[PDB]
C-alpha cells in the first residue's frame, strides 16, 4: 500500500562514493554538546533530567532539581569537553559538533573554541529534550530559533541537523525550512541517499548516524561494561566495513558525549580506536557537511 | 495428576539422529525477516514496537509512531538482510528464513532472492506481535492468511512454523492446519522429537529453538556487550555439544536479525563463529526442513 | 539498642574450620531443582513465573499460562539436569541438590538417580515461590509439606532448608521444626555458624549461601554476558580464599540451576572452574551436610 | 541568566594541585560504610532496602523488612570491612571512610579500628537514605546529630561530608554548619575547587566524588561482569590521568563498599589495581583531608 516508510533503500545495490584519497571507508566522528541543554525546571522544564548518566537507573522528577545529575552534565563542560578536543587535535581529526542551541548558548567560550579548530557546528536542536509528542507550531518554533542562536554564536548559519528524540513532524520540518544542506535523524543505513520524500522537492541529503557505534551505550542497560568493550566494537564496524571498502565504500559514525567519553577511564578507549584507524591506509576522517557536499559533487540530485 | 506439560521427554535416554556424513553437530542458523511486519499503527496496531533494537530502553507508545524505532527497523531490511545474505553464501551455508509473512510482502524481492538462494522459507506468522491474548479464531486467521501469502510469494507453502511469542493456542492450531511437517516454538531440548500430544494424531515433529545462541541478547537488558561476547557463547556452546557428539550428537540453533547482527560491529563474529565452525570435522550445516525429512526418514513416528 | 540482626558476627577473629585434609578452601557445588515447581496458574499460582530464564524481561501473567517461560523451564529438567550431573560426576564430586518438593514430585525418576549417585537431597521449600507475604499457618503448613514429600521421596528426610525467598517468619519457622541440622537462607559471612537466635535453643547451624557466584547472575539485568565472565568470577574468588587459606581456611559455595547451566554455551565454564579448582591441592569438595556434621564434630555448640 | 549551576568550572585552565612528591596523580581510595544505616523498618524507614546488592532488581517493601536485602548488608558489616582493611593495611595505602554516623554506631569497634589504623573518618550523614524531599529543618537536624555521633565515636569531629543522594538543600546546609573544611557530593571535576557560592563566605572545598571509578557498578543495571572489568576501568582512568600529569596533575576517587569489593570474587580485581598503581613512580596515595589540607597550603583561597 501507500506505506510512509522506506524498508527497501538501495536494495543489494548502493552506489560507489568514491571517497577523496581513494578511501575504503569515511569515518565521521561526531561530539555531542548537550551539557546546559538538557531536562531542568531551571530551564522551565517539568521535571529533571534522566537519560544518559551514570545514574543508571535514574527517573525523571517532577518540579525538582536532581543535583547529583546536574553534576555529572557538569562533568561535561567542565572537564570532558577540553580532554576530547584535546585528543582529537592531537590526531588531526576533525569533528561534527552536534551543538544544541541552549547549550552553546551557556557555554559560548568552548563552541568559540570548536570553530577556531576548525570543526563543524551541526544544529542539535534548541534544547535536548523528547519532541515525540510536541505541537508542530512549537517545535518549529524552537527550530527557527536553534537556528538564529547558532548563527549569531558561531557567525555561520548550521547546514545540518539532529535532533534525536525526533517526533513524527521532526523531519519534515527540517527540509521544509529550506537552508540545510543534511540531516541525520536515521539510522537505516551505510550511506547518504537523498531523502525520497521531500515537498519542498528541493535535494536534502540524509547522512543517516548510528546509536550502536556510541558511547551513549556505556550508560544504558545493555552496554559496555569496560572501554575496551567499546574499542572491540567499533574495531569490528571498521574491519567489517574496511574489508566490503575495497569494492564497495561505506561510511560509519561514532558518536560522543562530552560528559561520558570525556571520563578519563572511557577515553582510553576512544584513543586506541584513533590509533587503530589511524594505522590503515585509504581512511577518510572527515565531518558531516563535508561529506554532504562531496555527496553534492559525485552523485547530484536526479 | 494431569498435567498438561513434560517435564522428563526424553530422561537420560536421548535418540541418537544419525546426521548426515556421521556429524557430531548439526548447525542450524536461522535469519529472522520481521522488518515491516513488526508493531505499528501504521499496521493498524494500538502501539509502536520496543522490542529488540539499539533503543534498549524503548516502551511501546500508544497511538504514536516511534520514528527512531521504525528506523531502526529499516537499517534491518534495507542494509543489514543483504550483508548477512553475502555472508552465508560466502560459506555456501544454507539458511532457513523464519520470515513473517506481511514483512515479506512488503519486501518481496529479498524474499526472492532468498529463495533463489536455496534458503528455506519458515513461516514465522502473519504479523511480528504477541499472540499470548489474541482470541483463538484470530490466531486461526493470521495463521491461514501467513500460509496464504507465503505460497504465493515462494510458490511453495511453509512446511514448518515459528510464532515465538506464542499464546497458549499457538502450537495447537499450527497441528491442527494440517500441512506443517514441523514447529520451533519451543525451547526445551537439544533434539528434535515427535510431538506427544497432537490432537490431530498425525506425525508432528518439534524442532525446539533457542533464546541464548541468539544475537537478540545484543539489545536485551542481559547480553552481549561487544562481537567476541557472542563468539564466545556461540563457540562454548558448539564446544559441548561437538564433544558430546563423539557418543551422542545433537543439533544448535543460531537466531539472527536483520537489524541487529546486520550492523558490521555485530557481523564480525558471526563470520568468527562460522569459520570456527567451517575448521571442524563432521558438522552438518542445515535448512530446519531438512532435519525435519531426516528425522521421518530416520526416526519414523511410531 | 535491642536490635534483630547481627551485623558483627565473627568480628576480625573468625575461627579455623579445620577442613578435613587440612583443606585451604571448602567448595560446595549446589545444584537447584525447582523445575516443575515454580509459578504456574496451573499449580494454583494466580499468575506465570518470570525470575530466572532467557526471557530476560519477562513479567508474570496473571491468570495466564506463558508457553515460552514454561518451555524454557522444561529444557532444566528435560535436559540441563542430565548434562549437569554426568560432569559432577567425571570429576567425582558430590553435589548438595535444593529441590523444590513439587519440582522432585513431578520428575521423581531423576531424584532417585541423584540419590544413587550419593548427593544430597536438600529441601527448598514445597513450592518455588516468593514467601515475602504468606501467613505463617501457610509457610509452615508448606514446610511440614516439604519434608513429608522429600522422606518418602527419597527414603530419609532432608536434613537441610532454603527457601530462596523468604519472609520474615522462613527462618525461624525452619528451626522451630526440630529436625533440620543446617540452614542456608543467609548471605552473611564465609563460614557456617551456630544461629544465635534459635528459640529452640538446640544447635542451629547457618551454611550461608550466595547470589554472586551463582549461575543466575546468567538471566539477570547485572550479569554475566559469556561463560568465561561466571568462569572469571569464580576463579578470582576461589585465588583469594585459597590464599587467606594459607592461616585462615573458609568456604565458597557455588550456586547452579539446570535451566541455566545446563545449557552447553554455559556449561563449558562450569567445567573449566571445575578443572582449575581439581589442580589445586588442599581443596575440600563437599556437600553441605558434611560441613554441618564437621562443623559439629569439631566446632560443638557451647 | 543567572543561572545556579556552574557548567564552566575551570574551563580550558585547570591549575597544578603540585601533589607531595611531585605526583603525577593522587588517587584518593574510598570505603563506605553504610551497613546498619540502610533502610529498614527497624530504622523507622517506611519501606526496605533496595539500592546496592545482589538482588539487582530489588524493589523496596513497604512496611515490611526484606530479610534477603538485609543478609547481604551484613556480609558488609561482617565479613567484607575486615578483608578490606587488611588488603588496605598490606598495601600501606590510607582511606577515607564515608561512614554513616547510624552504621558506625551499630559498630563501635570496627570504627575505633579504622581510626587505630589511621584512616580518616569522612560523614557520610546520619542515616543512609534519600535526601532528595526531605524538609530542610529535618535535614539540617540529621546532619548535626551526624556530627555528634562521629565525634563521641571517633573523638575528633569529621571534617568532610558526602550524601551521596542528596536533595536541593544538602550542600548549602553542610557549608552553612561552618565546621567542614570540605565536601564530595559532586561528580563535575578532576580537582579540587573552592565553592563559587558559599553564603557563609568562608573557604568551602569542593573534593569531587564518582559514580564510574566506583564498586557500585556490580550491581547497578549497566555494570560489570566480572572483577577485571572494574580493574580494566580503573586501569584507563589511571593510564590517562597520570599521562596528563605529566604536565597538569589530576586526581582520581575509587569508590567501594564493604557489602560489594568485599565478597572475595571483586577484592582479587582490587588488589590488582593497586598493584598496579604500586608500580608506577609518583602517585601520591592519600586520604581526602590530606588533599584539603594540601589545597589550603598550595592554593589558598583569595
Amino acid at each position: 500500500v501507500d506505506y510512509p516508510r522506506d524498508l527497501i533503500g538501495y536494495g543489494s545495490n548502493p552506489p560507489h562514493p568514491h571517497w577523496p584519497g581513494k578511501a575504503r571507508i569515511a569515518l565521521s566522528f561526531v561530539l555531542n554538546y548537550e551539557e546546559g541543554g538538557e531536562r531542568n525546571i531551571l530551564h522551565g522544564d517539568k521535571e529533571s533530567e534522566a537519560f544518559l548518566s551514570e545514574m543508571v537507573s535514574a527517573q525523571p522528577l517532577q518540579g525538582e532539581r536532581n543535583m547529583s545529575m546536574e553534576s555529572l552534565y557538569e562533568y561535561g563542560s567542565r572537564a570532558g569537553v577540553w580532554r576530547i578536543l584535546k585528543l582529537f587535535k592531537a590526531f588531526d581529526i576533525p569533528l561534527t559538533i552536534f551543538a544544541v542551541a541552549m547549550a552553546a548558548q551557556r557555554h559560548p567560550d568552548v563552541i568559540r573554541a570548536m570553530v577556531a579548530a576548525g570543526h563543524e557546528i551541526c544544529s542539535h536542536g534548541y534544547r535536548w529534550i523528547d519532541y515525540q509528542y510536541m505541537d508542530e507550531a512549537q517545535e518549529r518554533e524552537h527550530m527557527l530559533e536553534a537556528i538564529r542562536i547558532l548563527t549569531e554564536l558561531t557567525g555561520e548559519r548550521p547546514l545540518g541537523w539532529y535532533t534525536g528524540r525526533t517526533g513524527p513532524n521532526t523531519r519534515r520540518l527540517v527540509m521544509e525550512e529550506g537552508g540545510f544542506l543534511y540531516d541525520c535523524d536515521t539510522y537505516d543505513d551505510d550511506l547518504p541517499y537523498w531523502e525520497p520524500n521531500n515537498p519542498t522537492g528541493k535535494p536534502h541529503l540524509v547522512i543517516p548516524y548510528t546509536l550502536d557505534t556510541n558511547d551513549m551505550r556505556f550508560t544504558q542497560v545493555q552496554g559496555f561494561n569496560k572501554g575496551d568493550d567499546f574499542f572491540e566494537y567499533l574495531k569490528d564496524a571498521f574491519d567489517v566495513l574496511y574489508a566490503e571498502g575495497a569494492e564497495a565504500p561505506k561510511m560509519l559514525s561514532i558518536g560522543l558525549h562530552c560528559r561520558l567519553i570525556g571520563r578519563p577511564a572511557r577515553l582510553a578507549a576512544l584513543q586506541r580506536f584513533i590509533e587503530y584507524a589511524k594505522s590503515h591506509e585509504q581512511v577518510w576522517f572527515t565531518r558531516r557537511v563535508d561529506i554532504a557536499r562531496h555527496w553534492h559533487a559525485t552523485h547530484p540530485y536526479t
